[PDB]
């Protein structure tokens, strides 16, 4: 699968939100405790994960998410170009996350945790956080 | 130079605080706007930081930044050890943010618009972004 596509959703816990974006070839995460569910908070994201990472495609399970200019201008600025086209791993993270909730204080703290041992963990066999930087860089020279 | 080395330090403008890390071995830059400086926001940007890449070590201009327990058991759970001995990136940066500050309204979206500029800009020769991803992959297999 392509190295420019990722995934990202929210879910809501604690009565919270929680931005997750998945690198789609590799499994790996990043995420955000956002405190409403709002198109701004999405754009940031977006251009937070865009300097961060080529990102050329963005996939949604829920495409409203994606229909405010505020969005559409972020894209627009950073070269993205949503989905043409079509694990939840927001399970296992899920999973993760209450594991280590007694571990801190705030949920923010809880997902950061759970980012980092997701991104680590070795499935087998490389870490997602392996994964992604071999797939970008077998992708480069 | 070794490929789990970060600095990370603060700069203030239009009063308000930027937190700034740079993957010294490639130039890589991650930022982030804070309201306040406060070893809550270091320690929890330092959990944000290491979950996403390999952090062995990491060094600032400003040790007092890491005095507090707060600060220490995020190094202690990540498992991130402080600098044993010793651009400014953030003199660019800040170059760059006053060169985009037109474009957006906020701060913060100029901060991470700077940063995905500063990470892109070929220097030549690679780009920041490729070569940390390079540096990290060459350093695993
Ligand atoms: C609010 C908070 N306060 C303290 C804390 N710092 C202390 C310093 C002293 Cl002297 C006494 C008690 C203290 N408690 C700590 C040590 C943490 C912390 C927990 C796990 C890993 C890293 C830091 C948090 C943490 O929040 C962040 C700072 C990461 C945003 C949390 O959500 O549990
Ligand atoms: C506050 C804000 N409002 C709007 C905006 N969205 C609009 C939607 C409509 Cl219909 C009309 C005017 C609009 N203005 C936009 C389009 C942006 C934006 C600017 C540059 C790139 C991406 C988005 C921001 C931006 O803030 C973030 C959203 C990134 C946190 C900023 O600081 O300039």
């Amino acid at each position: 699968c392509s190295p420019g596509i990722w995934q990202l959703d929210c879910t809501h816990l604690e009565g919270k939100v929680i931005l997750v974006a998945v690198h789609v070839a590799s499994g790996y995460i990043e995420a955000e405790v956002i405190p409403a569910e709002t198109g701004q908070e999405t754009a940031y994201f977006l251009l937070k994960l865009a300097g961060r990472w080529p990102v050329k495609t963005v996939h949604t399970d829920n495409g409203s998410n994606f229909t405010s200019t505020t969005v559409k201008t972020a894209c627009w600025w950073a070269g993205i170009k949503q989905e043409f086209g079509i694990e939840s791993m927001n399970k296992e993270l899920k999973k993760i996350i209450g594991q280590v909730r007694d571990q801190a204080e705030h949920l923010k703290t809880a997902v950061q945790m759970a980012v980092f041992i997701h991104n680590k963990k070795r499935k087998g066999g490389y870490s997602a956080g392996e994964r992604i930087v071999d797939i970008i860089a077998t992708d480069i020279q």
